[PDB]
Parts: C-alpha cells; sequence; structure tokens
C-alpha cells in the first residue's frame, strides 16, 4: 500500500502550483524546468493537469524551508531526509517541501531536486510512501537524473487507485 486514510482524493483534475521562493544553491529557472517536468511525468500517469502560477491560491505549494517557517525549526542536516511533504486527509497537508540546508541542484556532484520533488509531488496528492524499494515514492535517496528517470508499478498504481 501507498494510500493515506482519511479523505486522499483532491477532487480536482486542474492543479495549479506555485514556487513560493527558489533556492539559491541552483539557477531558478533551472528549477523551474525541473519542477515543471517533474510534475509533468506525473501527468503521464494520473488525469490531473498542472499549471504554474507566480500569484494565488496554490494546491501543491513547492517551499524551500530552513529555520523559521512553522515546519520543524531544528532538523536533519545536510543529507539524511531531504522532502518531507504532507498529503490531506487529517485537516492540513497537501504540499511539497524541501529542507534548505541541502546543496540543491539537478547536477551529479550535489543533491538532485527532480526524484525528490516527484516524490514530493506524489505526496501532496495524497499518497504516504510506498514499501517498495524501486519505487520513487519510497523513502530512500539513490542518483538519478532527469533523462534517466522512470516511475515504478506502485507509483502508477497507487495514484491511480485515488485518481484512476
Ligand atoms: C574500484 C573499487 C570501487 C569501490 C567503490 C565503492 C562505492 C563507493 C561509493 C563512493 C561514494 C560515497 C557516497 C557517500 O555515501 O557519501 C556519504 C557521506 C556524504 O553523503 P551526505 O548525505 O553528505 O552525508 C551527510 C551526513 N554527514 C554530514 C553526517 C556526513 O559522507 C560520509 O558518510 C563521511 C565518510 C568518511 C569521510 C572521511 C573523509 C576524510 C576524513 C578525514 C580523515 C582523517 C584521518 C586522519
Ligand atoms: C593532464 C590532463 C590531460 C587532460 C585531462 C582532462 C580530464 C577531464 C577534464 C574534463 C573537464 C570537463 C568540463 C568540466 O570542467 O566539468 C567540470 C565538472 C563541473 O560541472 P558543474 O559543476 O556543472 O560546473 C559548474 C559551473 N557552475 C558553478 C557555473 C554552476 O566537474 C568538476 O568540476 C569536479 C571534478 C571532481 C572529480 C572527482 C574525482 C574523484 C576521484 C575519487 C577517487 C577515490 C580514490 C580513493
Ligand atoms: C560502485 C559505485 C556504484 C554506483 C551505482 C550508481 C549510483 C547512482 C549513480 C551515481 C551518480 C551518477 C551520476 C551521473 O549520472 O553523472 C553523469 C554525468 C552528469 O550527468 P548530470 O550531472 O546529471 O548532468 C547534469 C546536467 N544538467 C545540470 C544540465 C541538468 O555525465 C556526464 O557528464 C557525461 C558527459 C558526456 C559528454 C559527451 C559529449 C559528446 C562527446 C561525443 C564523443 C564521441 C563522438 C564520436
Ligand atoms: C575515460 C576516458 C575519457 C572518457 C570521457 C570522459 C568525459 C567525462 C566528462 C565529465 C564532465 C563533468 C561531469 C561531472 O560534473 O562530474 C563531476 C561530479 C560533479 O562535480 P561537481 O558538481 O563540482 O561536484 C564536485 C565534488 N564531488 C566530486 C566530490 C561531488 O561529481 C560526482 O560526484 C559525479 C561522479 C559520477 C559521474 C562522473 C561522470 C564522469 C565520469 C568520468 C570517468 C573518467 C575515468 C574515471
Ligand atoms: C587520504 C585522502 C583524504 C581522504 C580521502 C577519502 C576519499 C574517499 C572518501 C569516501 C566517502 C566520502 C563521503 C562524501 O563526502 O561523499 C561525497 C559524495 C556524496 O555526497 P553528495 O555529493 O551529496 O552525493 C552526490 C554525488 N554522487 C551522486 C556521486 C553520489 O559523493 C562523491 O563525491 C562521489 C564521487 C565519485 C567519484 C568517481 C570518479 C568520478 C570522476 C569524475 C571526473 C570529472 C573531472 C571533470
Ligand atoms: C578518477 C577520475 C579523475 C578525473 C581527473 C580529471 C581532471 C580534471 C581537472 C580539470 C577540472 C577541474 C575541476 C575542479 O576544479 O574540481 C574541483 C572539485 C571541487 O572544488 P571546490 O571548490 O570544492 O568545488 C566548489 C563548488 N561546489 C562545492 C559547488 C562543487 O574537487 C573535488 O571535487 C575533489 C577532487 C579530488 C578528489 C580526491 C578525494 C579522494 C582523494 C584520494 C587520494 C589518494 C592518494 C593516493
Ligand atoms: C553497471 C552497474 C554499476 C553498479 C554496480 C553496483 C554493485 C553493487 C550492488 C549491491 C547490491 C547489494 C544488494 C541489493 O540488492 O541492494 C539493492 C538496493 C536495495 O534493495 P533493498 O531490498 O532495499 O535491499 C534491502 C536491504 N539492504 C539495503 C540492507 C541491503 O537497491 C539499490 O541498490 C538500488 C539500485 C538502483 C540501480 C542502481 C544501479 C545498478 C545497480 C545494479 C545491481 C544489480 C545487482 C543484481
Ligand atoms: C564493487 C566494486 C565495483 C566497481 C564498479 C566501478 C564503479 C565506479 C563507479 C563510478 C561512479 C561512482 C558514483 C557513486 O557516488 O556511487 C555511489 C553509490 C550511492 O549513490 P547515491 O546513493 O546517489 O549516493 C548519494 C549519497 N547517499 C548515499 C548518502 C544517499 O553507491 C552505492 O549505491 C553502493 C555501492 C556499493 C558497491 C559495493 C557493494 C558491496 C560489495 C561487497 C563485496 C566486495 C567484494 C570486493
Ligand atoms: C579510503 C579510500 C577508499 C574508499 C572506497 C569507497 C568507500 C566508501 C565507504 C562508504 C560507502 C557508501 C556508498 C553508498 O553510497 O552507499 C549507498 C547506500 C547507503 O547510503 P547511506 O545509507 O546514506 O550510507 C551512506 C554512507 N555512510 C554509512 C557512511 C553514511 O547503500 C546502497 O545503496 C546499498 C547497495 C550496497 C549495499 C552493500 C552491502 C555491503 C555489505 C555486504 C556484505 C556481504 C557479505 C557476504
Ligand atoms: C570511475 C571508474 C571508471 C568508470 C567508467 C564509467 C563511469 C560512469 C560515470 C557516469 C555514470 C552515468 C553513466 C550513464 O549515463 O548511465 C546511463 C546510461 C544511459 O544514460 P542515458 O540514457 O545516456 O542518458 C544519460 C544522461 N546523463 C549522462 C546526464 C546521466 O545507460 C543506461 O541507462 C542503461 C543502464 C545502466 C548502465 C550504466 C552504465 C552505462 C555505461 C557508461 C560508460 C559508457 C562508455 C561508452
Ligand atoms: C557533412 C559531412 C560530415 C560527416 C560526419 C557527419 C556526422 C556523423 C555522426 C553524426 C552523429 C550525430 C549524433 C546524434 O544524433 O545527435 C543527437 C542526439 C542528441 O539529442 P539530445 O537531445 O542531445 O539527446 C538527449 C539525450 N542525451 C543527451 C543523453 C543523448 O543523440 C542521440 O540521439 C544519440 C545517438 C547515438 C548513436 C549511436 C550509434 C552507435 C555508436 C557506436 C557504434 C559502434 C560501437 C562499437
Ligand atoms: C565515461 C562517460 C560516462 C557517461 C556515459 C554516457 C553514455 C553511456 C552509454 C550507455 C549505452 C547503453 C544504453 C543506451 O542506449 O544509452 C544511449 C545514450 C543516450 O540514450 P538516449 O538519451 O535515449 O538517446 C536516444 C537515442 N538512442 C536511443 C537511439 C540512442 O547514448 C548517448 O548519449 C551517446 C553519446 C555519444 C554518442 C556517439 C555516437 C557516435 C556516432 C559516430 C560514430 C563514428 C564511428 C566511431
Ligand atoms: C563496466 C565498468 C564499470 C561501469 C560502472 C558504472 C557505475 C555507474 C552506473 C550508473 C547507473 C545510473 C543510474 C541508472 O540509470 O540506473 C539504471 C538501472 C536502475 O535499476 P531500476 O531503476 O530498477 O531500472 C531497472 C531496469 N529496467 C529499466 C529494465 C526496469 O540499473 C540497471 O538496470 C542496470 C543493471 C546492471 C546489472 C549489472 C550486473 C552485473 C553484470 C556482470 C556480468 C559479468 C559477466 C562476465
Ligand atoms: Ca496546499
Ligand atoms: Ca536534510
Ligand atoms: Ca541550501
Ligand atoms: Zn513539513
Ligand atoms: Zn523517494
Amino acid at each position: 500500500f501507498r494510500e493515506m486514510p482519511g479523505g486522499p482524493v483532491w477532487r480536482k483534475h486542474y492543479i495549479t502550483y506555485r514556487i513560493n521562493n527558489y533556492t539559491p544553491d541552483m539557477n531558478r529557472e533551472d528549477v523551474d524546468y525541473a519542477i515543471r517536468k517533474a510534475f509533468q511525468v506525473w501527468s503521464n500517469v494520473t488525469p490531473l493537469k498542472f499549471s504554474k502560477i507566480n500569484t494565488g491560491m496554490a494546491d501543491i505549494l513547492v517551499v524551500f524551508a530552513r529555520g523559521a517557517h512553522g515546519d520543524f525549526h531544528a532538523f536533519d542536516g545536510k543529507g539524511g531526509i531531504l522532502a518531507h511533504a504532507f498529503g490531506p486527509g487529517s485537516g492540513i497537508g497537501g504540499d511539497a517541501h524541501f529542507d534548505e540546508d541541502e546543496f540543491w541542484t539537478t547536477h551529479s556532484g550535489g543533491t538532485n531536486l527532480f526524484l525528490t520533488a516527484v516524490h514530493a509531488i506524489g505526496h501532496s496528492l495524497g499518497l504516504g510512501h510506498s514499501s517498495d524499494p524501486k519505487a520513487v515514492m519510497f523513502p530512500t535517496y539513490k542518483y538519478v537524473d532527469i533523462n534517466t528517470f522512470r516511475l515504478s508499478a506502485d507509483d502508477i498504481r497507487g495514484i491511480q487507485s485515488l485518481y484512476g
């Protein structure tokens, strides 16, 4: 299983997202592009349609935080847990969160924003985590790139339980 109890279906077909602030660890356009793609590779395996806004009410917020935000003032550090997003059902939740203490890249010698971003996009849509060691929605991080990315069966089949 991967799905969260409490009311996990968004009910919407059209998701609009808002990048609330950008890490300076890599270029804002490169962050935009990767976050673009990282919604869209989900869009391939879901009915949902994703559209950025710079201003207004977002479904999925994309937030970088370290320190004061409202979301654990001290936490983990450089490495460890890179994103810890939450999904709806318990009253609060459905946004993608990224610990700014990482050195965030899209490049081989830093923390890849992308595979973590796709898992954060998926947990926001109402899942929790996958158990299946090959899934993207799995918790552990190893390096894959934008070209060499795939979603796995449990990723696909978990969200089509909700949106299929
Ligand atoms: C041909 C045969 C090939 C065999 C290749 C086998 C596979 C090798 C994989 C190589 C890549 C390793 C990647 C790796 O796991 O990095 C681990 C971490 C960095 O990941 P990162 O998440 O930064 O760890 C963060 C946590 N931190 C700050 C507490 C360390 O960093 C560490 O855990 C620290 C590791 C010890 C570093 C010690 C460096 C020198 C320290 C000074 C020693 C002084 C002695 C006098
Ligand atoms: C006598 C010379 C003959 C000719 C030799 C040519 C050798 C190959 C040179 C090729 C150079 C290719 C172009 C190049 O400079 O790429 C460099 C990359 C960095 O790419 P990237 O960081 O994206 O560039 C960043 C630029 N920035 C800051 C504006 C965003 O990468 C780096 O800068 C990092 C280099 C790190 C290498 C680490 C090696 C690990 C060895 C581990 C062994 C363990 C033994 C215990
Ligand atoms: C024991 C250890 C076990 C490890 C198991 C694996 C663990 C997971 C993988 C470890 C990390 C692998 C990282 C990796 O994929 O590095 C590949 C690099 C760089 O890819 P990457 O840094 O993602 O590219 C970033 C590009 N960006 C910012 C524009 C999005 O690739 C290159 O930079 C290659 C560049 C090739 C340029 C060739 C250009 C054309 C030359 C044509 C020459 C022949 C003509 C006939
Ligand atoms: C063999 C005859 C020559 C054949 C053609 C060779 C062409 C290779 C083109 C290299 C283009 C540069 C790619 C690149 O950025 O590699 C370095 C990455 C990032 O450097 P940078 O992001 O500054 O990170 C540096 C610090 N570090 C290494 C401790 C994490 O640092 C890493 O952590 C990534 C390591 C995995 C991917 C490495 C891709 C280059 C393989 C080169 C193998 C040469 C023989 C050992
Ligand atoms: C006695 C001397 C002083 C002590 C030296 C000790 C040397 C061995 C220490 C091993 C443990 C090091 C812990 C460490 O900091 O890990 C550094 C990173 C891991 O953290 P991080 O950069 O977050 O992982 C990203 C890089 N990735 C995808 C390659 C895993 O991962 C990497 O940096 C791995 C780099 C792999 C190198 C393979 C060869 C790549 C050559 C590329 C050539 C391009 C030239 C332009
Ligand atoms: C095996 C393939 C070898 C390939 C050789 C290719 C030669 C190409 C030279 C021309 C390119 C030079 C690129 C360069 O300056 O790379 C520097 C890197 C990082 O310098 P650094 O200022 O830390 O990078 C700053 C920016 N950052 C953190 C965002 C990446 O430096 C590093 O990332 C570390 C490089 C040395 C790693 C050695 C660690 C283990 C030493 C084990 C020694 C055993 C003694 C027997
Ligand atoms: C050309 C190949 C370059 C690299 C050669 C690497 C050689 C080292 C292989 C080490 C295998 C150790 C055992 C193994 O199956 O670990 C697979 C992991 C986790 O599956 P998982 O059930 O999480 O393992 C659970 C327990 N654990 C972590 C304590 C071992 O999951 C992963 O490690 C994910 C790997 C995703 C693909 C990484 C790159 C290709 C590795 C292919 C190894 C095929 C071995 C049959
Ligand atoms: C065994 C030697 C084969 C040599 C093949 C030649 C390989 C040269 C590859 C060059 C590129 C190396 C890049 C490298 O960074 O690979 C590191 C990976 C982990 O990738 P990744 O998880 O992204 O590292 C990011 C930081 N992390 C760990 C904190 C999350 O590392 C892994 O995922 C684990 C690799 C373990 C390999 C050794 C497996 C156990 C061997 C036991 C039997 C030993 C008999 C001698
Ligand atoms: C001194 C200069 C030379 C140094 C040469 C390189 C040595 C580097 C030492 C550290 C190697 C870490 C490589 C790596 O990225 O592992 C990836 C993951 C675990 O990542 P993670 O859990 O973050 O561990 C990072 C390293 N640590 C513990 C120091 C913080 O794990 C995997 O992806 C799992 C696949 C490999 C599992 C291997 C199982 C090994 C035990 C097998 C015993 C078999 C007996 C029959
Ligand atoms: C340091 C000791 C010497 C080690 C020499 C080799 C060093 C490798 C460092 C680079 C690691 C990434 C290599 C690579 O691209 O792996 C995946 C390839 C095709 O990926 P691809 O579809 O080409 O797009 C690659 C995008 N890129 C470079 C930004 C990651 O292929 C696959 O997707 C198929 C399954 C995985 C195979 C991984 C190994 C590919 C062979 C790389 C060497 C090619 C030499 C002609
Ligand atoms: C006017 C007189 C001139 C006479 C010389 C003419 C030029 C002849 C050679 C031309 C080669 C052109 C290559 C090619 O099609 O380039 C385009 C694409 C790149 O599109 P691009 O968007 O960069 O691909 C994205 C992914 N990436 C970067 C990982 C590949 O790249 C591809 O799609 C990859 C192409 C791979 C081809 C592999 C063919 C086999 C090579 C090894 C054969 C022998 C092995 C023993
Ligand atoms: C140390 C370096 C580490 C990094 C290594 C990166 C490449 C690893 C190769 C692994 C090969 C096996 C898997 C594979 O299909 O990878 C293909 C990659 C990129 O694939 P992909 O992005 O799908 O390319 C699409 C088009 N396709 C499928 C027809 C090639 O193919 C490439 O991107 C090829 C790039 C160089 C192509 C050279 C073609 C030369 C044509 C002219 C030949 C004249 C006679 C020599
Ligand atoms: C050759 C000199 C050293 C070169 C070492 C290069 C080290 C760096 C490797 C870079 C890997 C880059 C990341 C990557 O693209 O991972 C690709 C996959 C990931 O496993 P997965 O994500 O589960 O996708 C599995 C395959 N699929 C598409 C059919 C479902 O992984 C794979 O599918 C690859 C599986 C490779 C199995 C290799 C097992 C050993 C073969 C030994 C045979 C010796 C016979 C004498
Ligand atoms: Ca929200
Ligand atoms: Ca962390
Ligand atoms: Ca940072
Ligand atoms: Zn949080
Ligand atoms: Zn994951």
